[PDB]
């Protein structure tokens, strides 16, 4: 009737044990790591020694695909995996570590900031799924925040300025920030921005929570100034220690996190070392506007 | 009339009583509150009914102008920041007046630079001793949104060299140069820079490393810009919030 | 799966096996107010809740009931007491701990009464307060007020030695707030009341809480007094307050 | 959004709209809540799609549990439907007299929260009666004639109605009936009201069949159309009132067939009468 | 002459001296008004109790001088005591019922005779049993069509709180049975049989079956299924028991109210 | 002179004297030499007249210059500290023992003063409290005052921390008097005075004095704090004093 | 503390106190007083555990040498808590309490005090009923007072249990029941009064041959539970009675076994000795 799974953090996060990813799931099996997705936003499966067919077989329990196209620079030519999987690695077509000054890697560099996946498109993502291939030994730590605990720890007044207000999201925002700050020229189109609700609320348990992202580049109703102050001062709340959960990876771990409920990043690494991550993404459903 | 202080935070800050800031410092006084500036590097000040001209009298006891800077509301500020961090000689004491206190919000908050050095990894420190940082106008507020400028401003705000690692001159204490200014690392790229730049900004305003001012009407609080940053949360913009600061110029540069 | 440790000689109790971001069944709720009435203070370590957690776990105890309310709070006092019906429960979680002062101390106003020679117990029982926040902030220096302050903290009547409405045990009903006995000239009536006080916060009667992070502590106005001892204001400090209102007045 | 009430009946009764019961109330929507009880008496709430614990934390803004649902369903433990002939339902049945909750307990109830989990298509309305309005109806000579008189409640009385009148010692101690006024005060507006209840059987100062004669009249003028209230189930609802200042009944209702109704009650804050 | 003085029944008679013996045609003339109103007025009719009985025989035999004493007045032509055991007998009057109900053959006509009016209330109410089961819907009259009820005088008293019997007692007030729906003899219309005498429903659980009867009682005492009447001196009511329900309201037992009545003999059971 | 300490840090008892006499230059000097030590000295069997005792105390230096009075008493103070010039000695005869209460209570506020931590110390060295009969008659429940009183009660300055011109320790110069900090905000101020008066009157710094018939005590008022316990009003209280007026100020 | 006398010669209804809670030193003393004029205490509406009853009846003195207590169990139930059997061991040597009787005093040092109070009520029967032989004494003529004066009494459980039926006993019952001596008349340690010590454990006058002694006892038992002298308790729930063993006799009336009766007593041990044996 249950999957047996321990709780990490003090506001969420459930390891789960008794599952083998390899093969299919039985429908109580899919019905029970969903719930268990509502609950903890994210899970922590060990020794997962999959291939990226058996990955994506094992998301598609949970919805479809999520289109991939205008969600990096990826030359609209080639890159290295031949699946569904997007390729969130250090590595080029060459499979070994991208150069320290290639247009590739330093927009990979976005990662390393606080984000929700796919925010920057009308319907954002559902659920995303991570697998470690080559673990990299120096850093690379994947950090996740409980955006629901951080928005019920919010005072009266803040909640209420906060309730209807929208955000503005693109690939831009968040590699702008970084000072990657050149596009040309069906990428300044392909990136252009959307809008999200800045409070979203879940489809099952209905939890409210922060919708925050390094996507989110202004407020729609206030000046750019201002606007970014507030969306700082919700992340340096949001991302405190006490709503946060540290992973460190082991060798064939899968992670999964509901982007619907969390925010997450990596942690600084050592580019000259291979890093192999693989990502499977469920599509959303319904929009927040 | 004779000066106590007692520390106010785990690693600095001092409150300091028995002086009276209208009153001109005796040379005793005046060596004694620019030891405890490099000691605890943000002094306290309650109860200073003092005008403009007290105010920078004072602040002249410790050096030359850069009356009185306006920091009042009648947003950059709300960065965490080293004042004057974009001039090639950088300020060295900060000192502000609350003649009208904001009764929503509006705390300033001191962040303890060497503290936050000494809590760093021997790596870290490694990594980090002889790295160089542009800081510019244009840097801080491109993070708040302008990121357009003419040629008559590009040289107004023409970005200059700090150390990341900067070392103080009376107590030698190494500590972090980190600025809402600073926008690039000289020998890194772009966004590998401002990375480590934020990680380091983080690293050194956890609340260990903090000391968050509560303000009442007539306090002075003063800061060594070598040692610190600081900065101003959010306030009720509809309400009057008169805050008025002197400023005491560098001595030397980092570069 | 409740269990209660007794922390002092009279009273206070630390209560483990409840996790107060869970609404409590019947029996939990009636465990704990049970508890109430005989420890009369009760100590949650570990209890990392929200405001409304908080308010939830209070309301099934009853109804919901700056700077001048924390001074106010450093004088031995019982919550509401100048109001014609007064506290029943307040509720205190730490958010932000003070690491420099700022203990909350509490005193057994069963175990002070219980402790009076059989004259003292009979000169007293019949003696009725006058209770006002400008008697106690009064205390605090604040002796002026408008003709309209006046009759926004109009006396109220409280009796000086109280019953509780379950065990029926009595109580002094000792607070800040009470400046004045009914039926004695003022500077009598004072002095009465000082010495009551000094003998009911005796630390036989005293339970001396040194807060952690999360401490949920909950105490009966009707059964206690308490005080938060002196802190370094320039320190962070975050306590987030729930107070259930009266149920019953002392008197007319 | 904020809290809207409609008037629903020419004495009382009150459309709520704009809360939603799964989350905790504010300060200030509790004080407003309360006040429309005070003044409307019943409340409807209309497509609040709630839990167990989200009806009784709505319920706890209000007082406490009195001595965690009330299940006045008409379900047994594995729940289906009860026997028409079984113990249960017989006493369930008791709910179609009109009645004010707990009035036999010396402390009676203050809110009743109903909520309907699963609707009963074939009959099963819930009716409510003003007693504020049923009380001003009578003449000056009726009102000085029941100003001070007391009734004895009991569940025995109520029961005893629908054929239950044999009571064990155990019994008759367990249902030791208590003394209610007769012409109660609201304790926040002051208005006056008969305090009519099933479960009143005798009048202190009177013979029992000259009080339940007097009783009976009593019933019968304050259950007049224009003082009564008829509520139509959906699923969903939820409907509070204050047994303070009325009574309610439910109709008769198919028993094949599942009606799962679930009930909060608020412990009374003040007795009416010493004993 | 008769006067209708209510939507569905009762007739205000004039034109009969009580006093003087009926013809075949005057018995047969009141008889078909009581067949079709159920209720008729008479007013000034200043009657000995041999009279009443007298104009009573016409239309029937005595139910088992010969009058039935529904006054409160006590032995001695005098108010009785609040908490005597017969005053509290006749209170249960004041419950609505049909007479004899818990006889096996339950009585036809009742004739009540005002000798001593009390002034303060004391009015008898009469609602029309068959206008009542008329304005019930179709899927109700099918429910209760064949349902039979026990009636008991041990019901209607126990009402009032009189709960505990004897063995003897319980054998003298044996519940009979009756229609819930009965169809008169002569006109074929159908009523509700209802009565504070029924405290059953034969096929039902007590309570479920007291439900319904109190809905059924409810729904027929309504105002518009009612007459009011209001009492003068030597007046006299006469119901036919097969169509009607009737109930005393409230009066003053300090003051004397003098009321006789002549039961006729129910003709057929109903089963 | 024989003297017999009678308190832990301080008190003694003096045999030896006849108080009937005329004190010799080394008498004199003992008493006075004890007075620094022990701050409180107790004289059994002095059946003495007035001007006996004041003789006695004029050793000592000079004379300093109701129902209320004897009410204030109840009260912590060190007498005469609403005056710019406090009193040195006050000597207290008993001519009359009420049997029921009066117990009179010393307080060291030397050894008060040494039992503080060092921030306190240090929180606490140039803090100047101000004292005047307003304050006190305050506390007793008497706040209002016009002009004319105001004048004549006019509050005086007094350091907090003191020191004794012969053996130079520090004490605690509290009393009930003292109703604010001159650099202090009123509330804190008082409430910073209020934890600082329950700290030095514990009862390791206290000595309970029980009256005995032609009892004398002398007290140095600028060690000490004393005040006198509730007695039964009715009954006979003969007590006189004698006072010896300061002989230097704390301040200005 | 308020008492209501509720017969002719003694037994008072107790006000004002709690039992739940700990006597004061006066409370205590005003109880033991009550006791010694009133012989029996009536308490109604005492929702008391078996610790919170010894902790009242401690007040008195010590403890006499189901349930997981101090407490002596004289309900009508099993281990299982279920009225007992009928014909079973326990229920037939419980109904000993049906005769007239004196608690303990088939012990040496006889019981003082005794503290019954009612869990769960029978509701046919088992009214508790007292004598009070304080008055029964005092109602004798001069002659038989004289003739009694110095009487002693056999006591034994073998005694009362064999007027009931069971009157084979093996050498290990006959010495774990051996007979003890007590006066006939006593004397109350505190108001002086003189009294019949009567039980159903008496069985023989030692002076006189069993038969004469045994009618002897009848005509005093006779006398002394005439009308005038029992108060009869009809049990609520809740009530704690309380009565006094030197003073006293009594005994429980028949009740319906099939029905569960809780009755939970607590026993002070005597204090004093009526021979010195
Ligand atoms: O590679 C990592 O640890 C960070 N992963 C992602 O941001 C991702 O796959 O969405
Ligand atoms: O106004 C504030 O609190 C912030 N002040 C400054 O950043 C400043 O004056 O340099
Ligand atoms: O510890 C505190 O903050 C003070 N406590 C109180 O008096 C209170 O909150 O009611
Ligand atoms: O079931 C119904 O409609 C009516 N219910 C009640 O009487 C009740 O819950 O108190
Ligand atoms: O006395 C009355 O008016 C009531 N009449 C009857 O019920 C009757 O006599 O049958
Ligand atoms: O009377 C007492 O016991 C003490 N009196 C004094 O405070 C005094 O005379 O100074
Ligand atoms: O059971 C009873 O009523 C009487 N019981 C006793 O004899 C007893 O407990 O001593
Ligand atoms: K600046
Ligand atoms: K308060
Ligand atoms: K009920
Ligand atoms: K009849
Ligand atoms: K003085
Ligand atoms: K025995
Ligand atoms: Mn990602
Ligand atoms: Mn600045
Ligand atoms: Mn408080
Ligand atoms: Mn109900
Ligand atoms: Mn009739
Ligand atoms: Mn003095
Ligand atoms: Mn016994």
């Amino acid at each position: 009737m249950t999957i047996a799974i321990r709780q990490l953090q003090t506001h969420f996060v459930g390891q789960v044990s008794g599952l083998d990813l390899r093969k299919p799931l039985t429908p109580g099996e899919a019905r029970e790591v969903e719930s268990a997705m509502d609950k903890y936003a994210v899970l922590v499966f060990h020794d997962q020694d999959i291939t990226d067919e058996q990955q994506m077989a094992f998301a598609l329990n949970f919805g479809q695909r999520e289109d991939a196209r205008g969600g990096t620079v990826t030359k609209e030519k080639d890159y290295r995996l031949q699946s569904g999987l997007n390729d969130v690695s250090n590595l080029g077509k060459d499979g070994k570590p991208l150069a320290k000054d290639s247009r590739t890697h330093l927009f990979n560099l976005g990662n390393c900031l606080w984000h929700s996946d796919s925010s920057f498109r009308p319907i954002p993502a559902k659920f995303s799924l991570l697998s470690a291939r080559v673990v990299n030994p120096t850093g690379g730590n994947t950090e996740f925040a409980d955006m629901r605990a951080a928005y019920d720890a919010l005072d009266d007044e803040t909640k209420a300025e906060i309730e209807d207000l929208v955000c503005e999201h693109s690939l831009m925002y968040s590699r702008g920030s970084l000072g990657f700050t050149e596009y040309t020229d069906e990428e300044k189109q392909m990136f252009k921005p959307v809008l999200q609700r800045l409070v979203r609320t879940h489809p099952v348990h209905r939890r409210k929570s922060l919708y925050l992202s390094s996507h989110a580049g202004k407020i729609a109703s206030m000046s750019v100034p201002e606007g970014r102050l507030l969306l700082r001062d919700l992340n340096e709340h949001a991302t405190q220690p006490e709503f946060v959960y540290v992973h460190k990876w082991k060798l064939h771990d899968l992670v999964m996190w509901d982007n619907r409920q969390t925010m997450h990043r990596v942690r600084r690494y050592d580019q000259s070392q291979p890093r192999d991550m693989r990502r499977a993404t469920v599509a959303g459903t319904e929009p927040t506007v």
